[PDB]
């Protein structure tokens, strides 16, 4: 009977090391073997309406004729042996879909789907180099874990990231214990309590004490705390560099808001030579698919479209697992849902192909500190040298307001940043009212000219869209920690009172800033928790106290020699 199935429950699969997990199978009534969508999710198997939402309405793909097999990773759940985040996952991946491939159920194609950490566990299956792995659907996801979510390009830890997602973690794994503990109550209270001020959590210094989040989850300080470099640790569980190699056609999703999102662009660029790849970036949070915010609605059109997403799913996996030549007709190579005009908008390419990378120089007469300074931005080469100073106080850090938190109030991407502009250490410079439409869609970085009373600092820039009635939406933003600022491997330090150009890479957006709007870029040395906050020592970041941290007068320089600019991938159509 087409459209109907069986599902059972806790199905055993033995890794090359003896260790068993456990799948669900969701297997059409059908004669025959069908062809295979595996998901290999830390998050329960059974507990499917915790993510589909976010991803697909994939029962229709069983109803369809696909079997879809739901892993629990190793360690967690219904599936033995011991539980620690990327370090199994392409060795029990191969092991799976080795597995998949035996059962007389499968007809030798397999596909996969699924969002954050489901998608990473995709890059982690597509290294493998199993044949009948056809296609992969990683949604808002990562190929390399330092860039995304843990660290990021410019070598600063996601520090909210880090402890929200340990937290949740935690109390996944309280909640599924056996026989509860003495101690589970108040370890499950006290994971709340990051979860509800993860700023707070955050603060403690020295960052590495974790007694709660150390005890439950080792690997948060063994691992991502004790190791900034982006070093062989964190080069063994990259995929990225394989991605070049690979011929799988990958149905990759991305938010403008969301943590993943500079990594999941990159992971496009990188395989769509190769294979048939696609891109969907709508303006999504990690945890916010709504299409609405507190202070910026973005039209039902925006909320994550699962119908539509559904339907492209299934017609990605019928070109590449059934080979149905003629699956894909109709749909676009690239689909962005541009913001401003608020519209879905097809495309051919990412990067799109007529991007004129455009410097907007900093500039204005006076100090540009605050949004009452007088900061400028022009295409024209300022003609006057100055430089704009401030004091970054690790004690008192610019607070972080939107952009790509994931836990952290993270529902809030395209947030109003006036809260926060009269700060004396957020430098703002923005055009003239346009009178015209600008339209920015690409990626992002600024070149600064920079200079530091301290042997190490940060750098931050974030582009806004300035409404008429006042509200400062983020876009998007990025920061550079100096000693990185040459090499996320072998940092060194910088010299005091020397001036340096480095880049910000500020990810990526999709923006039409429409007339009566200003484009403004804000530049300082931190944003908390998003990033964790620069000591100002040169020391080792996150052993350090409070107490043991410096203030650094930075300083931003700007005119004939020293043009800092943001680059704005400038779309004209």
């Amino acid at each position: 009977v087409d459209g109907n199935y069986s599902v059972a429950s806790n199905v055993m699969v033995p890794m090359r090391d003896g260790v068993r997990l456990a799948v669900d199978l969701y297997r059409p009534d059908a004669d025959g073997p069908v062809p295979v969508l595996l998901v290999r999710n830390p998050y329960d198997k059974f507990d499917v309406f915790l993510w589909s939402t976010q991803s697909t309405n994939w029962l229709e793909f069983v109803r369809d004729g696909y079997a879809v097999v739901i892993q629990d990773t190793r360690g967690l759940f219904a599936s033995e042996g011991e539980f620690v985040p990327h370090v199994d996952d392409e060795a029990d991946a191969e092991d799976t879909l080795s597995w998949i491939l035996e059962q007389a159920w499968c007809d030798g194609n397999v596909g996969m789907f699924g969002k954050a950490y489901l998608g990473v566990t995709q890059w982690q299956a597509a290294v493998s180099g199993v044949g009948g792995l056809k296609a992969i659907a990683p949604s808002m996801a990562s190929a390399d874990l330092y860039r995304a979510p843990w660290y990021g390009p410019g070598g600063a830890l996601s520090v909210e990231a880090l402890l929200g997602w340990s937290a949740l973690i935690g109390r996944q794994l309280i909640t599924s214990r056996s026989d509860a503990r003495p101690e589970d109550a108040a370890d499950f209270v006290q994971l709340a309590a990051i979860l509800n001020d993860v700023a707070g959590a955050a603060s403690v210094t020295p960052l590495a004490e974790q007694p709660l989040l150390g005890r439950l989850i080792p690997w948060v300080i063994d691992q991502v705390v004790d190791h900034p470099d982006n070093d062989e640790s964190w080069q063994s569980i990259s995929l990225f560099e394989r991605l070049g190699g690979l011929a799988t056609p990958a149905l990759i999703t991305a938010g403008w808001y969301d943590g993943f999102v500079g990594e999941s662009l990159r992971t496009f660029v990188a395989v769509k030579d190769n294979a048939d790849a696609r891109l969907v970036v709508g303006p999504w949070s990690h945890s916010n698919l709504t299409g609405r915010n507190a202070d910026r609605k973005f039209g039902i059109a925006a909320t994550y479209p699962i119908q539509e997403a559904t339907t492209m799913h299934k017609a990605f996996f019928d070109r590449h697992l059934r080979g149905e030549t003629d699956a894909l007709a109709g749909v676009p190579k690239v689909r962005l849902f541009v913001m401003g005009i608020d519209e879905w908008r097809d495309e051919t390419d990412w990067p799109l192909p007529d991007t004129a990378y455009t410097p907007f120089y900093l500039g204005g007469s006076g100090a540009a500190n605050t949004s009452t300074g007088g900061g400028t931005l022009s295409t024209s080469i300022s003609g006057t040298e100055s430089a704009d100073t401030y004091l970054y106080d690790p004690a008192d850090p610019v607070p972080s307001l939107g952009g790509t938190l994931l836990f952290h109030n993270g529902d809030n991407g395209p947030a109003d940043q006036r809260p926060i502009h009269d700060r004396d250490d957020v430098l703002c410079y923005s055009t003239e009212v346009l009178t015209d439409p600008v339209e920015v869609t690409g990626t992002v970085s600024a070149r600064l000219f920079v200079s530091s009373s301290a042997v190490d600092t940060d750098f931050t820039a974030k582009l806004v869209d300035v409404f008429p009635d006042g509200r400062a939406i983020a876009l998007c933003d990025g920061i550079v920690r100096m000693r990185y600022r040459e090499t996320l491997v072998n940092p060194t330090l910088i010299e005091a009172g020397e001036i340096y150009e480095v880049a910000i890479d500020m990810l990526a957006t999709s923006n039409v800033f429409l007339p009566g709007h200003r484009i403004m870029v804000q530049v300082s040395s931190s944003n908390f928790p998003k990033y964790d906050r620069n000591s100002n020592t040169g020391g080792v970041i996150a052993r350090e106290q409070l107490e043991e941290m410096c203030t650094a007068v930075n300083r931003i320089h700007r005119g004939p020699e020293h043009p800092s600019h943001i680059v704005l991938p400038i779309i004209k159509r």
